[PDB]
């Protein structure tokens, strides 16, 4: 339960989150919540924080590009962010929409949501829990997910490495631009996958 | 074609000096890069004397031990972040100072092409791009991606640079090897030419 961080009960918070997104997307979010709570109890991070980070991580996934461009300007974010896309924005910039809409103040939860797509070179246990739960949640079936599910309850750092390497390989396979912080993560975790 | 405007060597004197730096297999790779760079230069209009010499010298420091590059980094007070990397990054990015000390090369354009022949840059001249693709598509290189790279290189040089940089990043990912940040600079600057290709 999440009342230490937000003035919402569960039924109201899930209703508010559900107002932001498609049913396929909201079902993904509940899967990430289940996956993050089970990773939190395995690795010992606070499940109240893990579960809430999971419920909110894709809160801004469906906002149009202008919402993120306006937040970049309003909160004086690095102007270089404006050259990117929703993949980068919905976490890195969407945390400002989460704070405005919901009043979330917890730095640890906000940071985990902020980097849940691109990672960082230095990630806390909470950051890694969400980063892996988002990938391995039960509704995601893609062939590369299944080894990540196995790695994740043995060694969390190797689960992060596996995701970041497969992401850089996927982006390269489509010739899509790789955000520089995604490289920070890749180089920081490359050795755990070796 | 001949390079005495830039170095105090004739061809036989220069090729003897280069062959002293490296294995015979590596020297055969270098002669091939010279052939491909000359064949890229008259087509796209860069100076073949500048292109051929950059190709002859690009792997001059390939076989130097790590301490040669660490000593050069300190001596020329290059970025300390370079010391965390490896020969793959150093032999062009730092090896240009060994070329300058050993051979007296001062041509800024040739030196810059050698400097980034492995990792690229976000901004590349025509000469830089010629060397970068010539090194990849050279006649002795046989790996599965060579043939499409050779095909692209005669239509669109920017799409050939894009093809090499994007495929280099995918290879490094397949081995979990660390990617130098300037390689990403190249990748992100050229990724759009490979989308249009694809
Ligand atoms: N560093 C990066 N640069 C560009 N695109 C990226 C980068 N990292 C991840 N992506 C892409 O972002 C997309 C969204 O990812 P993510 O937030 O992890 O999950 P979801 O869509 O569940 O929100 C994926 O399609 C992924 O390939
Ligand atoms: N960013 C990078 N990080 C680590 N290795 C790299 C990077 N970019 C290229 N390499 C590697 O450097 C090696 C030597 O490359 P290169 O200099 O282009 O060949 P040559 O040595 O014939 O001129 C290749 O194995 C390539 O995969
Ligand atoms: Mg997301
Ligand atoms: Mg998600
Ligand atoms: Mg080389
Ligand atoms: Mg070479």
């Amino acid at each position: 339960t999440y009342e230490d961080y937000l003035p919402y009960s569960r039924t109201e918070l899930l209703a508010k989150i559900a107002e932001q997104m498609s049913p396929k997307r909201f079902k993904h979010v509940l899967g990430v919540e289940k996956a993050a709570l089970s990773l939190a109890e395995c690795y010992g991070c606070n499940p109240d924080k893990a579960g809430l980070a999971a419920l909110l991580h894709d809160y801004a996934k469906e906002c149009p590009d202008q919402v993120f461009l306006d937040l970049i300007d309003k909160y004086q974010l690095s102007p270089e962010l404006a050259k990117w896309n929703n993949n980068v924005w919905h976490g890195m910039v969407g945390i400002y929409k989460i704070q405005e809409d919901l009043g979330l103040k917890d730095k640890d939860i906000l940071r985990a949501i902020e980097i849940h797509t691109v990672g960082a070179a230095e990630m806390t246990l909470l950051d890694k829990v969400l980063y892996v739960a988002d990938y391995i949640e039960e509704g995601r079936i893609f062939p590369l997910v299944d080894d990540a599910r196995k790695i994740a309850k043995l060694d969390l750092n190797q689960a992060v490495a596996y995701e970041t390497v497969n992401t850089v390989a996927y982006l390269a396979s489509k010739a899509q631009p790789i955000f520089p912080q995604t490289l920070d993560t890749y180089n920081a975790f490359c050795s755990y996958l070796k």
